[PDB]
C-alpha cells in the first residue's frame, strides 16, 4: 500500500516523510496528515518493513494491514492526545531506540517483535481519563480489574483479544513458544507503562546503570533475559515519555494535545461534583508550569538514566530536553 | 471474519442479526452495534456472500475486505446522518429491492454488482451540508464541480478514485469492458440520487408505469439496458428514501438523526451571516410537520409510483409508510 486517500499528491508526500523512519526528527503529524488519519497503520507497516519483521516472522502483508487498522480503529479519535498518533509516535520512537549503537546486536528477533507490538497496543481503547478517575468513579474497568494498573491491563486485554479472529492473527506462523515468551515481553512492557511505576522503574535502571558491563566495541553487555527485557521496558517507558525531547515544533503540538485531554478531565470531574485534580483543573493550572514540572520532576531524570545508560548516544536528545525546559521556564512570566 | 472488536458475544449477536439479511425489517442499529461501528464494511461482506459475488467476480474476501473498510472510513461519523450508517443501510435496502419478485432474472450479475456498489459509495465523504450550502458559500467542492450535483460528482470521485491502488482494487478480475459498463452504470445511479433530480425523475418512472409489460409468470419485460437502467436508478432512489417505509421503531431513529444534520446545518448558515434554510431552522421547524411533509410530498409519490410497478411486491411498505405519516400528523398537536 502507497496511500490510504484519494489524494495522489500524497503518496509523494508521505513517501517524503517516511525516508525519516529511523530518525528521531521524523514528523509523524505530517504522517498522519499524508496517510488519511492512518498514522499508527502506516508507520507500523513501514517499521516492519524496514526490520524485515513480515519477513523473518512469516506475517502476511494482508493480515498485518487489517490487525493494524483495526488497532487503530480501537484508539478514539475523540481523545485528543491518547489516540492513534500517540501510539505512531511511541512505535517510532521505539523503532529508533531499538537501534541505538550500544544496543546493537543485544536484542533477538522476537524482542525486537515485541517492543514495536507493546508500543503500538500500549494505550489502545484509552477513554481519555486517568485511572484514579476510574477508581474513584467506579468505572466497569476498575470493578474488572480490582483497581490495579486499569487502563494498561485493558490495554493489553484488547490488543490480545483482536488477535484471536484467523483474519487478524499477525502471530499465526510464530511457534507455540515464540508466542509464548512475546506475550509475556509485551505484557511486562505494557503495564511498566503505568506512571504510578515510574520511580521504582527508574530506580532500579539507575541500579543497572550503576553497574553496568560496556564490551570494548562500546557495546552494553546485557547476558540474559532478565537484563535484557529491564532494559526493553525502560525503553518502551522512555519512547512512551519521549515528546519533550523532540523538537520543540513536534513537543508543543504534543502539549496542546495533552492539556486538552487534562482539562477535559477536570470538566468531567467538576460536572460529577468530584475535587478536580490540580494538573486537570483549567481555571487555575498553569501549562507552562506542567511542562517544566514534568521534564524536572520526570522526564530528565528517566532520559539522564537513559543516556547515561547508552552514552553517548543519547547526548543530543538530552540537549534538546534541556532546551525545551528552558523554552517552557522562559514561558513563565516569573522568575 | 466474524467480528471487528473484542466482544466474543458479539459474534453471535452479530450473526443473529444477519439472520435478517434478506429482509426489509433487518435492523441496521443492532447491526453496527455488534460490529464495532462497521456496519457498511459487515452488511457489503454479508451481501456479497449471500449473492456469492466474491466467486462470480473473482473478488478477494481479503481485497474486499480493506476496501470497504477504507470506504466506510471515508464517510464522516460526525455527521448526523450521511454516515457510514447510512450507506449501509441504502446498500441493504437495494438488496432486498434487487430480489422482489417482479424483477426476478430481470438483472444480470453485473447490474447487481453495480447497484449494491452504487448504494455503498452513494454518499461517501458527505460533509454534512446541501449541495446549495456548498454553492452558496463558495466552497471548494462546488468550484471544482461548477455548481452541479456537487456532492454526488464527489461521492462518485471518492468511490472510484478509492479502487487504484491495487490492494484496494475489488473490480481487478472484471474485463476491460466490464469494467467500463459497470463504471457507467454506477455514475448513472449515483448522479440519480440528487434531490433536484428527484421530480423529473419520478415523471418519468410514471411514464414507465404506465406502459408497463408484465410476462405471463408475474415478472416485468425489460428488454433492453435503457429500461433496465431506468429501473436500477430509481431503485437506489427509492432505498435512499427509504428511511419512512421501515418500522416505525427504525423510522424514528432515522429521524432524529436527519434533524441533528438539517439543524446543524442552519446553525452554521445563522454563524456565517447567511439566510437560514427553513426546514433547517431548529427555532422555528417542526419536526413533525418535516415528515409528513416529506412523505405526502416526496416518499409517498415515489414509493406509490414503484408498488405500482412491482405490485403487488410493495403493497406491505406502503402500507407501513401510510402508517408511519399518521403517526407523525397525530404528533403534530394541530389539526
Ligand atoms: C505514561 O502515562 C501518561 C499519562 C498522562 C500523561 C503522560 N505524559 C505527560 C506529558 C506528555 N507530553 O507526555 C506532558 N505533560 C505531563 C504532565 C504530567 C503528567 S503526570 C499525570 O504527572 O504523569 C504526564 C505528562 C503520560
Ligand atoms: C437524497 O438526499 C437527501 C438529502 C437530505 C435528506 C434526504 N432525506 C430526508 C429524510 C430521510 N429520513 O431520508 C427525512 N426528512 C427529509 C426532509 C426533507 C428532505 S429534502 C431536503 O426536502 O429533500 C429530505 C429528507 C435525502
Ligand atoms: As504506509
Ligand atoms: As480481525
Ligand atoms: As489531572
Ligand atoms: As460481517
Ligand atoms: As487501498
Ligand atoms: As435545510
Ligand atoms: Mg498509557
Ligand atoms: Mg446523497
Ligand atoms: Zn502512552
Ligand atoms: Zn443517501
Amino acid at each position: 500500500i502507497s496511500r490510504f486517500g484519494v489524494n495522489t499528491e500524497n503518496e509523494d508526500h508521505l513517501a517524503k516523510e517516511l525516508e525519516d523512519l529511523n530518525k528521531w526528527g521524523l514528523n509523524i503529524f505530517n504522517v498522519a496528515g499524508y496517510s488519511h488519519n492512518r498514522p499508527l497503520t502506516c508507520i507500523m507497516y513501514a517499521i516492519f518493513q524496514e526490520r524485515d519483521l513480515l519477513k523473518t516472522f512469516r506475517i502476511s502483508s494482508d493480515t498485518f494491514i487489517t490487525y493494524m487498522m483495526t488497532l487503530e480503529d480501537h484508539y478514539h479519535s475523540d481523545v485528543a492526545y491518547h489516540n492513534s498518533l500517540h501510539a505512531a509516535d511511541v512505535a517510532q520512537s521505539t523503532h529508533v531506540l531499538l537501534s541505538t549503537p550500544a544496543l546493537d546486536a543485544v536484542f533477538t528477533d522476537l524482542e525486537i517483535l515485541a517492543a514495536i507490538f507493546a508500543a503500538a497496543i500500549h494505550d489502545v481503547d484509552h477513554p481519555g481519563v486517568s485511572n484514579q478517575f476510574l477508581i474513584n468513579t467506579n468505572s466497569e474497568l476498575a470493578l474488572m480489574y480490582n483497581d490495579e494498573s486499569v487502563l494498561e491491563n485493558h490495554h493489553l486485554a484488547v490488543g490480545f483479544k483482536l488477535l484471536q479472529e484467523e483474519h487478524c492473527d499477525i502471530f499465526m506462523n510464530l511457534t507455540k513458544k515464540q508466542r509464548q515468551t512475546l506475550r509475556k515481553m509485551v505484557i511486562d512492557m505494557v503495564l511498566a507503562t503505568d506512571m504510578s511505576k515510574h520511580m521504582s522503574l527508574l530506580a532500579d535502571l539507575k541500579t543497572m546503570v550503576e553497574t553496568k558491563k560496556v564490551t570494548s566495541s562500546g557495546v552494553l553487555l546485557l547476558d540474559n533475559y532478565t537484563d535484557r527485557i529491564q532494559v526493553l521496558r525502560n525503553m518502551v517507558h522512555c519512547a512512551d515519555l519521549s515528546n519533550p525531547t523532540k523538537s520543540l515544533e513536534l513537543y508543543r503540538q504534543w502539549t496542546d494535545r495533552i492539556m486538552e485531554e487534562f482539562f477535559q478531565q477536570g470538566d468531567k470531574e467538576r460536572e460529577r461534583g468530584m475535587e478536580i485534580s490540580p494538573m486537570c483543573d483549567k481555571h487555575t493550572a498553569s501549562v507552562e508550569k506542567s511542562q517544566v514540572g514534568f521534564i524536572d520532576y520526570i522526564v530528565h531524570p528517566l532520559w539522564e538514566t537513559w543516556a547515561d545508560l547508552v552514552q553517548p548516544d543519547a547526548q543530543d536528545i538530552l540537549d534538546t530536553l534541556e532546551d525545551n525546559r528552558n523554552w517552557y521556564q522562559a514561558m513563565i512570566p516569573q522568575a
